[PDB]
C-alpha cells in the first residue's frame, strides 16, 4: 500500500504520535538488547526521514521498502558484532534475506531484569519528561515480549499513563499505584501470550489453521452475523496478524484501523454489543472490539442434523466444495456453542471431517454418517469433567495448594523440565483456576481451556528454545486441536531414573524470612518439584505432609530469637527424615 513512498503513506495514515510509538516497539523487539537512547535516536531519525518524504515523495530514497529502510537503520547500530552477536550476520544480507534473518533470531524468554514499580522516582521522572517515560515503558515491554501485538501495546501505554497521572499527584501514598501496575502487568502477560499463540500458529501450521481458529472464535462472538460477514472479518484479521507477526507493524496497525472502522460502520450485520465500543478513541475502539462480549443467540439458528447429518447429498457437497462445506459446519457449530473452548470446536470439526472421509468411501454413506453428531459427545464430556475435577479441587483447597497439586502432576509427567519452568506453569494454571472457576458454569470450560491453550503454547515455544524431551516435542507438533489431549496423555517414563539426591537442594536458610510472600512460596514450590524429581513415586498426600513440615519449620525458625542456629540445627534432621516418608 502506497502513496509512491510507503514511508510517507504510513506516516500520513497513522499520524506522528502512533507512527513514532510503533517504530519504537518495532526497533525494541528486533533489537532487544540495545540501550534506550540508542533507540530514541534511530526512531527520531527515521521519523524525520518520513516527514521529509511526506513533503516530497520523489525525494531520493523515499521509494525504498520499509524493510530496506528499517533494516538499514538497525544495521548502523552500536559496533554490533561485540554486543548483538549473530544479528551482525543478518546485516551482511540483502532483503528479504536480512529481514528474514532478523525475524529468525527474535528471542522469546530472554533474561533481562524483570518489571518493578518504584513510585517516587518513577513519578519524578514522569512529570519531568512523560514522552521519555512512556517511551521507556514501550521499549521495556517490547524488548521483553518480542512478539507483543504492537497496536495493543500502544493501548496499554495509555493505561500505564492514566495510572501515573491520577496517582503521582493525589499522594497520601502510592499504593494508589501498586494495585493498578500489578493488574496491568498481568493483562500485559496474558495479551502477550494471546498473541504468541497467533504468531506460533502462523509459524507452525500456516494460515488455514489460523483461519479455522478465527472462524471458530468469531462465530462464537458474532453469532447473529452470516457466514459471509464472518469470513470477511476473518480474512481481514488474518492479514492484520500475519503482518504484525512478520514484524510489519506499520501496515499491521493501518489495516487494523481500517477493520475497526469497517466493524463500527456495519454493527447491524455483526453484533449488537458494539455500540459503546464504537464511540471510543481509536485505540480504545480496537481493544474494545477485540474483547467484546459474545452476542445473544439469534432466534432463527438452523437445526444442524438435516443439513449435516441427514441431507443425502452430503458426500457430493463434501467432494464438490469441501472447504466451503467444512467452513459452514465450523461456522454453524461454533455460533451455537459459546460454551465450548476453541480447540474443542476445532477437534469436533475435525471429527466431522474424518467421519465424512470414511463414510463417503463406503457402500451406503448416509447410513454411515447419520450418527456423526453422536461422535461429538465423548469429546465434549472429556474437558468438561477435566474442568469439573480441577475446579472442585481449587474450591476445596484454595489457590496455593491447587498450584501445588498441579506442580506435582506436571513434574511427574515431565521431570526433565527445569524447576523454575515447572513452578511457573503450575503457578500460572493455578491462577487460571482462581479466575475461571468462579465464573457461571457455562463460561468455565472456555475460560479454563482457552487459558490452558495459551499456557501450553508458551510451554512449547519455551521447549523449542531449550528442549529436553521428544515426547513434548511431539505434543508440540500435533495440531492445535490435539495439543491438549497429547499433554493430558503424556506420562512419567516408566524407565525415568530418579534424580540423584542432593542435600543442599533441600536445605533452607535464614534469608527466606525477609522475602515477599510469593517469593517465599516459589522457594517452597521449587523444593516441592525437586522432591518429586527425586521421589517420583511419592504420594500427593505424602508430598503434602513433608511440605507441611517444611513450612512449619520455616515459620518456627523465622520467628526464632537466633534465626540461623534454628535453621542449621533442625534443617538436617528434617531433610533426612523427609526422605524416609516419601514412597
Amino acid at each position: 500500500d502506497t502513496h509512491k513512498s510507503e514511508i510517507a503513506h504510513r506516516f500520513n495514515d497513522l499520524g506522528e504520535k502512533h507512527f513514532k510509538g510503533l517504530v519504537l516497539v518495532a526497533f525494541s523487539q528486533y533489537l532487544q538488547q540495545c540501550p534506550f537512547e540508542d533507540h530514541v535516536k534511530l526512531v527520531n531519525e527515521v521519523t524525520e526521514f518520513a516527514k521529509k518524504c511526506a513533503a516530497d515523495e520523489s525525494a531520493e530514497n523515499c521509494d525504498k521498502s520499509l524493510h530496506t529502510l528499517f533494516g538499514d537503520k538497525l544495521c548502523t547500530v552500536a559496533t554490533l558484532r561485540a554486543t548483538y552477536g549473530e544479528l551482525a550476520d543478518c546485516c551482511e544480507k540483502q532483503e528479504p534475506e536480512r529481514n528474514e534473518c532478523f525475524l529468525t533470531h527474535k528471542d522469546d524468554h530472554p533474561n533481562l531484569p524483570k518489571l518493578k514499580p518504584e513510585p517516587d522516582a518513577q513519578c519524578a521522572a514522569f512529570q519531568e519528561d512523560p514522552d521519555k517515560f512512556l517511551g521507556k515503558y514501550l521499549y521495556e515491554v517490547a524488548r521483553r515480549h518480542p512478539y507483543f501485538y504492537g497496536p495493543e501495546l500502544l493501548f496499554h501505554a495509555e493505561e500505564y499513563k492514566a495510572d501515573f497521572t491520577e496517582c503521582c499527584p493525589a499522594d497520601d501514598k502510592l499504593a494508589c499505584l501498586i494495585p493498578k501496575l500489578d493488574a496491568l502487568k498481568e493483562r500485559i502477560l496474558l495479551s502477550s501470550a494471546k498473541e504468541r499463540l497467533k504468531c506460533s500458529s502462523f509459524q507452525n501450521f500456516g494460515e488455514r489453521a489460523v483461519k479455522a481458529w478465527s472462524v471458530a472464535r468469531l462465530s462464537q462472538k458474532f453469532p447473529k452475523a452470516d457466514f459471509a460477514e464472518v469470513s470477511k472479518i476473518v480474512t481481514d484479521l488474518t492479514k492484520v496478524h500475519k503482518e504484525c507477526c512478520h514484524g510489519d507493524l506499520l501496515e499491521c496497525a493501518d489495516d487494523r484501523a481500517d477493520l475497526a472502522k469497517y466493524i463500527c460502520e456495519h454493527q447491524d450485520s455483526i453484533s449488537g454489543k458494539l455500540k459503546a465500543c464504537c464511540d471510543k478513541p481509536l485505540l480504545q475502539k480496537s481493544h474494545c472490539i477485540a474483547e467484546v462480549k459474545e452476542d445473544d443467540l439469534p432466534s432463527d439458528l438452523p437445526a444442524l442434523a438435516a443439513d449435516f447429518a441427514e441431507d443425502k447429498e452430503i458426500c457430493k457437497h463434501y467432494k464438490d466444495a469441501k472447504d466451503v462445506f467444512l467452513g459452514t459446519f465450523l461456522y454453524e457449530y461454533s455460533r451455537r456453542h459459546p460454551d465450548y473452548s476453541v480447540s474443542l470446536l476445532l477437534r469436533i470439526a475435525k471429527t466431522y471431517e474424518a467421519t465424512l472421509e470414511k463414510c463417503c468411501a463406503e457402500a451406503d454413506p448416509p447410513a454411515c454418517y447419520r450418527t456423526v453428531f453422536d461422535q461429538f459427545t465423548p469429546l465434549v464430556e472429556e474437558p468438561k469433567s477435566l474442568v469439573k475435577k480441577n475446579c472442585d479441587l481449587f474450591e476445596e483447597v484454595g489457590e496455593y495448594d491447587f498450584q501445588n497439586a498441579l506442580i506435582v502432576r506436571y513434574t511427574k509427567k515431565a521431570p526433565q523440565v527445569s524447576t523454575p519452568t515447572l513452578v511457573e506453569i503450575g503457578r500460572t494454571l493455578g491462577k487460571v483456576g482462581s479466575r475461571c472457576c468462579k465464573l457461571p458454569e457455562s463460561e468455565r470450560l472456555p475460560c479454563s481451556e482457552n487459558h490452558l491453550a495459551l499456557a501450553l503454547n508458551r510451554l512449547c515455544v519455551l521447549h523449542e528454545k531449550t528442549p529436553v524431551s521428544e515426547k513434548i516435542t511431539k505434543c508440540c507438533t500435533d495440531s492445535l486441536a490435539e495439543r491438549r489431549p497429547c499433554f493430558s496423555a503424556l506420562e512419567l517414563d516408566e524407565g525415568y531414573v530418579p534424580k540423584e539426591f542432593k542435600a543442599e537442594t533441600f536445605t533452607f536458610h535464614a534469608d527466606i524470612c525477609t522475602l515477599p510472600e510469593d517469593e517465599k512460596q516459589i522457594k517452597k514450590q521449587s523444593a516441592l518439584a525437586e522432591l518429586v524429581k527425586h521421589k517420583p513415586k511419592a504420594t500427593k498426600e505424602q508430598l503434602k505432609t513433608v511440605l507441611g513440615n517444611f513450612s512449619a519449620f520455616v515459620a518456627k525458625c523465622c520467628g526464632r530469637e537466633d534465626k540461623e542456629a534454628c535453621f542449621a540445627e533442625e534443617g538436617p534432621k528434617l531433610v533426612a527424615s523427609s526422605q524416609l516418608a516419601l514412597a
